[PDB]
């Protein structure tokens, strides 16, 4: 992304079934933002979205998304960060 700075945002997905495919997962995210990378290992899957704001949208819904009779779990791997020291004026 341009407006932002951090860039892509990794996503953690656990409780994945056997029918689940790198694609099925990727697409699910492509609905709330284009995907960059997608892997599935150790009953877990990692999804990287374009912008951050897009990640939240996806995660939210995707969360508890009845997939193949299963309730996959979604969590924002890279949590947000707030600057404490200094008023961050500029």
């Amino acid at each position: 992304g341009s407006s932002g700075s951090s860039g892509m945002v990794k996503l953690f997905i656990g409780n994945l079934p056997r029918e689940a495919t790198e694609q099925e997962i990727r697409s699910l995210f492509e609905q709330y933002g284009k995907v960059l990378e997608c892997d599935i290992i150790k009953n877990y899957g990692f999804v990287h979205i374009e912008d951050k704001t897009a990640a939240e949208d996806a995660i939210r819904n995707l969360h508890h998304y009845k997939l193949h009779g299963v309730n996959i779990n979604v969590e924002a791997s890279k949590n947000k960060s707030k600057a404490s020291s200094g008023p961050s004026s500029g």
